[PDB]
């Protein structure tokens, strides 16, 4: 009772559609009330609110709201809740006892609650910006509330612990041994995909996809940011995952359009459908939709002759990885839910879904006379990357060759030539491979000296 001016304190002004906009449903029915949408002050009014505790609310915004506000906006906003002005007194005490008591000291707790989250679950945000940490150590060491004392030391800790995990791999049980199949140990430069052991190219590409994986933030995918100006600052991560998956995806198809000998192709397309198998051992969907991306691509797809010549079980594993892919990735669903983990979820059908949902959601509400920002879209985003952490707490029981990792992430199939001029280089070469007539065809050289002949995809060494 008795608050500031709005004109003093933006956060006051009176709750409108001009200003706030709350789901009038059965579920909204009792509870806190849930936010549609928002001017950026009233959703931080919201997030700070001295009427009740929102956990929900504080944990989908601190995952969203780099599609609406920076961590710089953000942090300005706090403190600007934080600093309340006092009520224009009636005329001539009891009255700021209480607002003290039922305003200040719970939306100050409320704020001090928000900065523990964002440290504990967000501290990136910090490391990416050492100016907004700066700021904030700065804000914090200056209050001097009684009851804000916990918090204050709480949140200290949580920075300190955060700051020694940036300064200072155990296995729960016998990784298997590593298999070696024509290229040696410290012999980088004969590895190739047909000198490397097809297994344990399955299993350095999921070590390292799986910790790609594991690195990607649910706020690298928020408000589409991975494609949008500040996308290497919002979603390093995020792209990092995406140029191994080109990089991969693309290494796989010079692999088989540069194979200019026929038996040459066709052992190198088996040898990729071997790994396949392994990735689906492995519950790499990543890896498995990689390849099956890389057999989908024009100049892959229209080889026909070499697809003819498979053996019917190679191109019957094949088919059925394709199929996971077909009808909006149903197969591929199915599969997912039904395997133990540890497991690398194909990342694309996330970013195709969240591509989906911040093109058919406006931002906004509105922008007529405030920018009324769309938070149920947030919140919708915020369902289907949370979906991505399910998969991110379980690591693989396999060891790290460093020098197949290294190869695997130094792999630049495109070299100095664009994207574009690569995937013309591809699709003219494979036309001179298998041309567009009713021939046989063309009988090219083999350039590599290596067997063509597979060790199989059945543990060796494993013996
Ligand atoms: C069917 C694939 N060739 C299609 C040929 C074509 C070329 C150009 C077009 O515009 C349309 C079709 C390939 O052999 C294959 C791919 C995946 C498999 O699991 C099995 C086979």
């Amino acid at each position: 009772l008795r608050l500031p001016s709005p004109e003093v304190y933006r956060f006051v002004v009176k709750d409108s559609e001009e200003n706030i906009v709350f789901e009038d449903n059965l579920q909204s029915r009792s509870g806190i009330p849930i936010i549609k949408g928002g001017t950026v002050v009233k959703l931080i009014e919201r997030l700070t609110y001295h009427m009740y505790a929102d956990p929900n609310f504080v944990r989908t915004f601190l995952t969203t709201y780099r599609s609406f506000c920076k961590p710089q906006e953000l942090l300005s906003l706090l403190i600007e809740r934080f600093e309340i002005p006092e009520p224009e007194p009636t005329d001539a005490s009891a009255d700021l006892k209480r607002f003290r008591k039922e305003y200040v000291q719970p939306v100050q707790l409320r704020i001090l609650n928000v900065f523990r989250h964002w440290v504990e679950h967000h501290f990136y945000d910090f490391e990416r910006d050492l100016y907004l940490l700066e700021r904030l150590e700065s804000f914090i060491s200056s209050v001097r509330g009684k009851a804000m004392k916990k918090w204050v030391e709480s949140i200290a800790k949580i920075i300190r612990r955060k700051k020694q995990a940036q300064a200072n791999i155990t296995f729960e049980s016998p990784p298997p041994p590593i298999e070696w199949h024509i290229s040696k140990p410290g012999h980088i430069e004969t590895f190739d995909l047909m000198t490397l052991h097809p297994i344990e190219i399955a299993r350095q590409l999921t070590l390292l996809e799986s910790d790609l994986y594991r690195k990607v933030q649910p706020s690298e995918l928020v408000g589409s940011v991975w494609t949008k100006e500040d996308k290497e600052i919002n979603s390093p991560n995020l792209l990092k995952m995406i140029r191994h998956t080109t990089n991969l995806t693309l290494w796989f198809e010079k692999c088989i359009v540069e194979a200019e000998n026929f038996e040459e192709r066709v052992a190198v397309l088996s040898r990729i459908i071997e790994i396949l198998q392994v990735f689906q051992d492995l519950n790499n969907f990543n890896g498995v939709l990689e390849i099956v991306s890389a057999v989908n691509s024009v100049s892959v797809y229209r080889l026909d002759h070499t697809f003819e010549a498979l053996q019917e079980r190679k191109r019957k594993i094949l088919d059925e990885a394709v199929e996971l892919s077909q009808d909006h990735f149903k197969k591929y669903l199915v599969k997912l839910k039904s395997i133990n983990p540890p497991c690398v979820p194909f990342f694309g059908i996330y970013l195709t879904n969240i591509l989906k949902t911040e093109e058919g959601n406006n931002d906004f509400l509105t922008r007529h006379g405030k920018d009324l920002i769309n938070f149920s879209k947030r919140r919708k985003v915020a369902e289907i990357t949370g979906e991505i952490q399910q998969y991110q707490n379980q690591p693989y029981c396999l060891r790290i060759e460093p020098d197949m990792r290294r190869f695997f992430e130094n792999l630049n199939p495109m070299g100095s030539a664009s994207e574009k001029e690569f995937t013309d280089y591809l699709f003219n070469k494979s036309l001179e491979i298998e041309p567009r007539n009713p021939k046989q065809p063309p009988r090219f050289p083999r350039k590599s000296t290596f067997s063509l002949k597979s060790p199989g995809i059945r543990p060796n060494t494993g013996r």
